[PDB]
């Protein structure tokens, strides 16, 4: 009776399905997947990358920026929602062919230096590669990048150094706020009473109201359905999205109904 | 005209002036200096230091272990208020020669990982040398060694990563509750519009508010004369201190105070 | 034709065949699995522990130690042959859980702080838990616990890392010598003009020469069979073992040959 | 009787004296001071910086690069002869202001990890604020930034570390073997029978080997009177120059003579 071998980390067809960068704003362009968000941010002085979905990805990331006449080299920043392997994979991979930096809160940094491991809830079940953050970020502190500035907004749940970006781009010459928010998802979490995360609960409710308060005309989530975008369909992707105060809204009745029926 | 030659970190003598061990309780022990708190807790299955004090107080510190009989390797758990030099200075040494492992949340973790280079009110000024927390732990949870538990209690302000322990002890049979709380002090800080901290009077607004309400019937602070005790004088040492909403009211007029004449 | 899916590292189901403790000599005692070495040195004032195995064996391995009544925060010391998943592997968890301390050398360090990440030769198959050295030791260094002293020999080749511990016990009262040697194996290596590894022939020859000389009289290895043990047949485990001199020369047999086809 | 005082990194007035950008060959450039050598090679694709001096050089450093027209972003690597406070000083900070990565080996990473803390030697004497490696590269392993490919030699003994640079640049079209040869000097180290150094002698012995045969026409040093360069007289500050073998040779008798009289 050996004990059983190690697991892999295996997800759904379509968060690794790869797509050709779709536009969202004049310098904004997504270059995941299908179903997984991974955001580019073309400046005068460099790009900036949100997220890098799994770390197989990293090979694509690189061939999509490469298609926008980016090169390894011009990859300034990479900037986090949260360091889960399922978007954080390819950082570590990241850093060793673009010569990027990685801007994180406390939180996420030291999740992500130890690559994913020891999670509140997961344990060792989705380990990536180990990444170092370069510069730690506060709440409401300003990163700028050629002239663009990135916001961050702490709102604390799905993990402890979740973050939502806001940023102010064009849709040629109109300025369009957008307001890449994390998840506000609890996955088989135990909310109440978890001795990794006692404070849980008062951090998620606190987040609802931060993600209500975006400033934000347009809204992206690093899955794409969580806030009902549709990476297939092209022009139409952006058409049933969801506002800021829909998303927190929906996410909140889930999180609620979750809470209620794990006191049973 | 050559560059400026680099300065030490010097301070009061009263904070390098070593002193006997002091009892406050049946467990907890006063190891530091007379200006500067290290608290050690002996329990059935080890020991537990809470802050070291200056960097070259390592050797003092193992001194006093001695006399209480604690051996290097009894020393099991570090635990830290805030990871500056004054409070964090030999949790390096002490780690190297006592076999011991530091619990420190995320913000204390990563300030303590650069030796608190990069301070976001002081920058290089006060560098002292780098350790790595063990373990990272979050608000309220509970540590508990040989059967002393330790709760964590957020209170950011002077640092991000500002903490203040609570444990119940006994005074000959007699349960105390004992919290050992953090500077609540901004000295030299830009408050208003500080770009390295700009949720920072929110923090600190908060923070009074999380010193207020600690389970204490006797506080300490890693500043004796924060909360009006007098290590000098034995016995007699804790007569005139603070209550916790004492501490944290005086605290705020000062800060308040501070905080009006900024704007001038 | 979407990417495709991470997958686990599997080994060979003998490897994470959990065995008791066999005994090797008065205070060392072989509490892996069937093919999988990892060895607990049993010490006056604590326990010293020589690898792990796979990151799957921390739970046997603290029962094992249970069992010669070591308690976890009787643990003391955790040395390394290499920081490869399958030697390293709970080496994480086994601080969280132990309150032990980590000594390798710089090269074993870096590897065990990405886990085992960017490989010089298997890049990122092989992942495990990251874990932070506490001590850097250098190549001929003493390292001391309850009287037992075990010296380092730099021996690099399967990793830029890998150790030889050798160490003194008694066999009832009769000193034994003993040599616990890496793997002097290159699975799959890039031998000539390796990018990565330059210098990779030359620090295996000289390699070989430096297991030649170790002061032993009984030889184990982290693979049980590279030495000719059984740890199944229990007390006859170590009759056919190998010496050095015959270890260091079957192995670099090998290496000629597949350096000599290598060339093809 | 207070404990003393934490005492500053104090160095000569000359290791400070701010010098203008001297050219070495085409596309080297000293920009350090007159007795600290911090190197800069121009290519297309960006810069590498070899040193940088003392921390609180980095204005300085910056303000060179500006006069070579390279800005912060075009910093690409930096690259560390060995990992002591007068010579990778200003290297954390170099890093949150350029956006550079930082390549050492191994057991230069673990020292700038530290900050220089724990020294072998000089224990935390010298302490600077760290900086984590982003790369590690081998003995003989090949940088190329632009076109110029930089090949790392090992070279321990001043630090575990230590490390030589080569790479061939041009003199108006001529080109021209460049060798940056660490320092092979031992200042006050306990040679024989160093407990936290045991292989030190046979490590600088070779190393007086390592450095002989480098391929070199001009040879340059982290100290520049090391190898009888004068940073003041422009023009004529190669004229006295050492070559390689002059340079291990004349160091080798120090170091034998120093070695003869540490029995004494
Ligand atoms: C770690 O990755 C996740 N979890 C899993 O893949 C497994 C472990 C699972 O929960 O079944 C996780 O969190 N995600 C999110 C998110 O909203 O972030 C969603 C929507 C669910 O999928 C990923
Ligand atoms: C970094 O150490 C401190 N600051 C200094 O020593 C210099 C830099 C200074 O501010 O003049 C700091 O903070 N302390 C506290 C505290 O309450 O924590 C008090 C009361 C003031 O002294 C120490
Ligand atoms: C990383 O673990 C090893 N390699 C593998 O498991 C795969 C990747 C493989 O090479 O097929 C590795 O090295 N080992 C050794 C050793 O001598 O250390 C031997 C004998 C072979 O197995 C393990
Ligand atoms: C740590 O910096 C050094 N040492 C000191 O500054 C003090 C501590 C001292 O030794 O008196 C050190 O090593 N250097 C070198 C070198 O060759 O690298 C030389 C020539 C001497 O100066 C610097
Ligand atoms: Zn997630
Ligand atoms: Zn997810
Ligand atoms: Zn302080
Ligand atoms: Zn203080
Ligand atoms: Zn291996
Ligand atoms: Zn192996
Ligand atoms: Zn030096
Ligand atoms: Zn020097």
């Amino acid at each position: 009776a050996p004990l059983p071998q190690l697991r892999a980390y295996t997800v759904d067809a379509s968060w690794l399905q790869p797509m050709a960068p779709l536009q969202v704003a004049d310098h904004t362009w997504q270059i995941g997947t299908e179903d997984l968000t991974a955001l580019l941010v073309q400046t005068a002085e460099g790009a900036v990358l949100l997220d890098g979905g799994m770390p197989q990805m990293a090979g694509h990331l690189l061939d999509n920026m490469k298609l926008r006449g980016v090169a390894p080299q011009d990859l300034r920043l990479i900037l986090l929602s949260h360091a889960h392997a399922d978007h954080a994979g390819p950082v570590a991979e990241l850093k060793r062919r673009t010569g990027a930096h990685v801007a994180a809160n406390a939180e996420t940094a030291v999740l992500l230096a130890r690559g994913g491991s020891n999670d509140l809830h997961f344990g060792d079940g989705i380990t990536y590669p180990p990444a170092s953050a370069d510069r730690i970020i506060m709440d409401g502190e300003v990163v700028t990048v050629g002239g663009i500035a990135f916001t961050a907004h702490f709102m604390p749940g799905h993990t402890p150094g979740s973050t939502a970006w806001t940023w102010t781009d064009t849709r040629d010459g109109k300025p369009v706020r957008i307001a890449y928010a994390d998840s506000l998802s609890a996955p088989g979490y135990q909310l109440k009473g978890n001795p990794r995360y006692p404070r849980l609960i008062e951090d998620y409710k606190r987040s609802f109201a931060t993600v209500r308060a975006l400033p934000c005309d347009l809204l992206l989530t690093p899955h794409p359905g969580a806030s009902n975008w549709n990476y297939a369909v092209g022009s139409k992707a952006s058409a049933e999205a969801l506002t800021c105060n829909a998303y927190a809204d929906a996410a909140e009745k889930k999180f609620d109904a979750q809470l209620a029926r794990e006191t049973a």
